[PDB]
């Protein structure tokens, strides 16, 4: 793999953002995190066993997911989030995938704290046939309230190193499956640090492997 995806399903763009109330007047959004793969060296690898404890146990945990396979569909994304941006704006998440196959997708996003699942969001999205390939658009999903509240608290911490200590215990697991066949298509584990404002958001993608 040279990016986040397989031959069956590719991530095109992913982002989490806030538009301030003013946006109606002069548009603007702040990206907390953001992946853009609008384009065509193999990724680095990380053994999945090192991150087992950072995600839930039993059904829906990394070990049982990896065991069910397929192994090539598992990725780890490290985000340096930009928490420099404010009261009543719109907080949103947007995702877009592509495949050659027409499918109906189920996307499950699990927020975990100290490796225990804290909240879950499950969504389905049917293929739209555009330009020989199929596109899946989950755009402008309102950010769930736990996460907006978490962000507002985090941003007020007096020191970056304490934000990093707190974020050390906060992870997100995304499982995309073929809603009709139950086949897993993509599983992405996210881990987080804060960036330094002068540096906006950045990320690094790894393949999750298993010796
Ligand atoms: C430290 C800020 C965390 C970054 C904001 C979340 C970005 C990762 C994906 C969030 C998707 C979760 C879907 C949801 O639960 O609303």
């Amino acid at each position: 793999a040279r990016g986040l995806g397989t031959a069956r399903l590719q991530l095109v763009e992913f982002s989490a953002f806030v538009e301030p109330p003013d946006a109606v007047d002069s548009y603007q959004r702040h990206l907390f995190v953001h992946i853009s793969q609008h384009c065509p060296p193999p990724l680095e690898s990380v053994d999945v066993r090192q991150i087992y404890d950072k995600f839930p146990e039993k059904k829906g945990g990394l070990r049982e997911l990896y065991d069910r396979g397929p192994p090539h569909a598992f990725f780890l994304v490290k985000f340096w989030a930009d928490l420099n941006w404010s009261s009543g704006g719109f907080y949103g998440v947007s995702s877009q995938y592509e495949s050659l196959e027409h499918m109906t997708l189920t996307c499950s996003s699990k927020v975990c704290s100290f490796g225990k699942q804290v909240v879950e969001k499950v969504e389905t999205e049917r293929a739209q046939l555009e330009d020989g390939r199929f596109v899946y658009r989950l755009l402008r999903s309102p950010m769930c309230e736990y996460l907006v509240n978490f962000l507002h608290k985090l941003r007020q911490l007096p020191e970056r190193y304490m934000m990093n200590s707190v974020l050390e215990n906060f992870t997100i697991l995304q499982v995309v499956t073929n809603r009709d066949t139950q086949e897993l298509l993509l599983c992405t584990a996210y881990v987080f640090e804060v960036s330094t404002s002068e540096r906006g958001a950045q990320h690094h993608i790894y393949r999750l492997v298993r010796d």
